[PDB]
This record gives C-alpha cells, sequence and structure tokens, in this order.
C-alpha cells in the first residue's frame, strides 16, 4: 500500500499535505497519544508513572479520548508499507516520535523519523528522501527531563503542604526561576536612591546658532554634585566663566542589525516591541510555524541556510537596490534561526492568520531581511567647550546612509550641532541645573526573566515559556502591568527551598543539569545513571529536610507566640 505519515497536530497535517503526493496518508495524532498519569512507597510510584527505586521503570498510559485514535493509527499502520514519524524536531518532538512508534508496534525497520525546520515544498522533499531513524539518546534525555521534574513536583511538594501550606507545588527549575524574582524583589525593596545634579549651558555660537551643552569635568575631574547647594556653587562660577570651544571630533560612525530571531531574543522583541507576552508570542508562532510561513520556533541557532541568505539578498538587490548588499552574506554565531520560509511572503498576505499573528511575522520578516543588510552609517560630532575650570560637551549626529534601518518605519532624529571652529567664544544664555536619583533594578517581565534565565544557562528554547507559564498560577510570583511581583509566599517557599534543598536550588548546579541532559542527549552520558545521582543528591536533601528543625529540617510556615 502506501506510505502513512503521522504528525502532532491537524494544522501540521493539513499544511504537510500540500507537499507530500498521493502515495502518501497524512494523519495527525492529536496531541500526545501516550504519557505519565495526569525505600520506597507503591502510591507514591503509582502517580509518579514512574519507579526511581526499580531503575525507573514507567508506566505510560493513552491519554484520555485517544483509545480512538489508536485504533485508527493502528489499521492505518497495517495498510501502509513503511510509516514516518513526523513530529517536530526538538527532544519533545522526538518522545512523541518514540511513544508513537511504541504503541503501534511493529519491527522498527518498518518506522523512520523524518527532521525539517519548516513546513514547505523543498524542506519536506529533502526530508523525506533520507529519513532518519529515531534517536534513543533524544529521547531519553527528554524522559529524564520528564523524571526529574516528577520526582521533585510530586515529591518536595508534600513536604511543603504539611510544612507551610497545603496545595503548594514544586519545580525543578521553577523554584530557581522564582528565586530570581524574589532576589530581584529584595534588592528593589532595600534599594536607597543616591541624589546626584547635572548641568545644562545653553549658548550662542559666533553666528548667533543655539549650543546646547553638559557640565562634564571641573578642575579636571568627572562632574556630579551631589545636593543642591554643591550645584548653585557651581552654577555661580559658570554663570561668569568665559566659554569657548576647546575641540572638535568629528568622525563617522555606525549602527549594525541584529541577528536574525532565536526563541529568546523574539520573546524579548515581542515584548519590547509588540507588548506580546511569552505565551501569545510562542503561542503565534507556533501558528505561524504549522502553516508554514516560519521556521521552526524553538531554536538557540542564529544560523541561516545558504538558500535562505540567497533568497533574502535577491529580495534586497530587487527591492532597496546594491547600496543595501553587503559584499558577502552575513554569518551570525543543524539548527536554524527564527525565519520567514519565503521572503517574497508578506505579512499582509497571511490566510488565517489573526491580526497580532501578522504583526509577529512582521516582526520576524523585519529582523531577517534587516540582518542581511549594510550597516547605517552616520558622521557623530562631539565639541568639547571650556569656561574657566570646567568642561562642557555637546554630542550630535547625522545620518548618512539608512543601510538596514530602511526596512524598518521610518522615524518620527534631533540633534545637528550648530557650526562652530576650535577657539570660537559662546556666548552664555542661560543654565539649566537638575536634580536626579538612581533608580532601583528593574523588574523582570515574562521575557526578561527568560533573558536572565538563558543568560545563566538555565532555561532552554523548549521550556521558556512553560517555564514562565508555571511560576505563575502557584501564588509565588504575579504578573502586574507587564512586569514580576514576588508574593509572600514565595519568598516563604524560596527561602526554606534554599535552607533545605541548597543544591537544587543554586544557579550553577542548575545550569550543570542542564549539561548533563545534553551528554545524555549526545551519547556523553546514560541516562538512568545520571537520573540515579539526581536522585540520590534529592533524597540526601529530603530526608534532612523531613526531620524536625530542632534536627536541621524545614522550618514550619508560623510564628510560635507566648
Amino acid at each position: 500500500g502506501k506510505a502513512l505519515v503521522i504528525v502532532e497536530s491537524p494544522a501540521k497535517a493539513k499544511t504537510i499535505n500540500k507537499y507530500l503526493g498521493s502515495d502518501y496518508v497524512v494523519k495527525s495524532s492529536v496531541g500526545h497519544i501516550r504519557d505519565l498519569p495526569t525505600d520506597e512507597r507503591g502510591a507514591l510510584v503509582n502517580r509518579m508513572g514512574v519507579d526511581p527505586w526499580h531503575n525507573w521503570e514507567a508506566h505510560y498510559e493513552v491519554l484520555p479520548g485517544k483509545e480512538k485514535v489508536v485504533s485508527e493509527l493502528k489499521q492505518l499502520a497495517e495498510k501502509a508499507d513503511h510509516i514516518y514519524l513526523a513530529t517536530n524536531l526538538d527532544r519533545e518532538g522526538e518522545a512523541i516520535a518514540w511513544h508513537l512508534r511504541e504503541v503501534i508496534g511493529g519491527d522498527d525497520a518498518r518506522y523512520s523519523r523524518v527532521v525539517f525546520n519548516e513546513i514547505t515544498k523543498n524542506a519536506i522533499r529533502q526530508a523525506f528522501n533520507k529519513p532518519g531513524e529515531l534517536n534513543i539518546d533524544r529521547v531519553n534525555a527528554q524522559q529524564a527531563r520528564r523524571f526529574m521534574d516528577r520526582v521533585v513536583g510530586y515529591m518536595v511538594s508534600p513536604l511543603l503542604w504539611k510544612k507551610i501550606a497545603r496545595g503548594l507545588s514544586a519545580g525543578r527549575v521553577q523554584s530557581v526561576a522564582v528565586r530570581l524574582v524574589v532576589e530581584r524583589e529584595r534588592e528593589i525593596k532595600a534599594f536607597v536612591p543616591e541624589e546626584f545634579w547635572e548641568v545644562d549651558a545653553s549658548t550662542t555660537t559666533p553666528s548667533g546658532e543655539a549650543l546646547a551643552l553638559q557640565v562634564t569635568h571641573q578642575n579636571d575631574k568627572p562632574f556630579r554634585p551631589v545636593n543642591k547647594e554643591q550645584t548653585q556653587a557651581a552654577v555661580s562660577l559658570l554663570e561668569k566663566a568665559r566659554y569657548s570651544v576647546l575641540e572638535r571630533e568629528d568622525k563617522p560612525t555606525t549602527s549594525k542589525p541584529g541577528a536574525p530571531f532565536i526563541t529568546s531574543t523574539l520573546q524579548q522583541a515581542a515584548s519590547t516591541r509588540l507588548g506580546f507576552g511569552v505565551k501569545k508570542t510562542m503561542m503565534m508562532a507556533q501558528r505561524l510555524y504549522e502553516a508554514g510561513y516560519i521556521t521552526y520556533m524553538r531554536t538557540d541557532s542564529t544560523n541561516l541556510s545558504q538558500d535562505a541568505v540567497n533568497m533574502v539578498r535577491g529580495y534586497i538587490s530587487d527591492n532597496f537596490g546594491k547600496k543595501y548588499l553587503p559584499e558577502s552574506p552575513n554569518q551570525y554565531a543543524a539548527h536554524e534561526a527564527i525565519r520567514p520560509s519565503d521572503v517574497n511572503v508578506m505579512a499582509e498576505s497571511l490566510k488565517d492568520m489573526e491580526a497580532d499573528a501578522q504583526k509577529l511575522y512582521q516582526l520576524i520578516w523585519r529582523q531577517f531581511v534587516a540582518c542581511q543588510m549594510t550597516p547605517a552609517k552616520y558622521d557623530s560630532t562631539t565639541l568639547t567647550v571650556g569656561a574657566g575650570d570646567f568642561r562642557l560637551k555637546a554630542r550630535g549626529r547625522i545620518l548618512r546612509f539608512d543601510g538596514w534601518t530602511k526596512v524598518m518605519p521610518a522615524l518620527r532624529e534631533d540633534r545637528i550641532l550648530p557650526a562652530v571652529n576650535k577657539g570660537d567664544a559662546l556666548t552664555l544664555v542661560e543654565l539649566t541645573p537638575a536634580q536626579h536619583f538612581t533608580k532601583p533594578p528593574a523588574r523582570f517581565s515574562e521575557a526578561s526573566l527568560v533573558k536572565e534565565l538563558e543568560k545563566r544557562g538555565i532555561g532552554r528554547p523548549s521550556t521558556y515559556a512553560s517555564i514562565i507559564s508555571t511560576i505563575q498560577d502557584r501564588g509565588y510570583v504575579r504578573v502586574e502591568n507587564r512586569r514580576f511581583y514576588a508574593e509572600k509566599m514565595g519568598e516563604i517557599v524560596t527561602d526554606r527551598l534554599e535552607e533545605n534543598f541548597r543544591e537544587l536550588m543554586n544557579y550553577d548546579f542548575t545550569a550543570q543539569m542542564e549539561n548533563s541532559l545534553d551528554q545524555v542527549a549526545n551519547h556523553e552520558a546514560e541516562w538512568k545513571a545520571v537520573l540515579d545521582h539526581f536522585f540520590s543528591d534529592f533524597t540526601q536533601q529530603l530526608d534532612k529536610a523531613e526531620k524536625d528543625p530542632e534536627e536541621g529540617g524545614m522550618r514550619p510556615n508560623q510564628m510560635v507566640l507566648t
């Protein structure tokens, strides 16, 4: 018979069907088919679905209402000559393929695992031209992640209900992300703004043009009065000083476009530019991807394929001109960045996509095109003025060539200092002192927390959104006005966990676990051994935590009154 191709959703099924001949039979499994439920204890093991004491034996079970889907897959499998597992390219997608193969049954030789980073004619063609085999190491890396999460969640939570409060949840990485928010909260609560002043001067050039300056030095030392008294004293001197142009430095400068997007940078840009939260961004990215408009949205690679670069350079040449095309392609640094699958498809032409999804595509499209255009050129000028023992400065910049900024929305800049030569005298018109106060560390946004997680090597493209989502509906942290606030229970739990689960809460150790998972995926470590070491250290932490506080156990959430 024909060949059976299995995907995770109706949308992917529809799009891929356009690139698969009649000798194929596309079918979506509609989400996961199997998964986990929802010294030792049977009740605990049964709920977890995994057994840490019996070499990690797991008990997966068909999801509700999926019993029908399995039957349909089997009957389709029998009539099929070969089976192609066309799940997404990440570790989760490899695991989903594994579950499908495991459920449908039959000899492994009957299966193939195709990989593609976008759903287009050529990508699907190449993907099925040389279909690969399921990679057990990647599947094991994904299961290891799931198992460790399940252990912390199901084993730490019961301790929290007894010690702190019923209903509380615990997350392996979730707890660490909350710690970051809590530390930021305490920094802000303890912040004491420092006072500092600035003095600007309005002057006139010999011709009569206006020239604004800021005082930079006094007696050849950084000028920064800390109060009104010191500034007035400075103002008194500046009011009587003779001003003259000390030096004029005119130098060409440039601005470079950013690299194409990756998961983390897309989330930050969409948040800062479009006001989209991480959940909205990733849900819309998925829709754009499954519809065949962009490359896979879970990635940390800024690489661009040769064809993709040729495609965009052709566009830049035809639509902007040779001055916007670099001599050679820009190479930023298997996987690929998040980009339009067809540069000739505009955001306005997308079908079945809501307005905000078109806005996200536009953001992705502009970033992609811009990253292959020439730098913007400016003529920067810096005027240094002398006034008695004071030194003042003025900065200006004139755009010479827009370059890559041409593909971004037109400007609503301000500057262009007047013409002046060394030795020119300036007439003082007015002095304007200003009081300022240092500000407290900025609060995390959903995307900027992801930025922090990535910086510390804690997240992963496939888990940033889930981490952000999970830490919220738990009463530990909350988002208000698009920013995170640590809740009191978040601080209470964080302190308890840092005290009794120091290793688990440590940033470097958590980052190291991500590395361990990568080692399992690359056959540099064995999953059950990694899990044994993890469980060994964990149980030690947990055993001590369950003890009374007088013997080092976790502190109860209470205040004992006489």
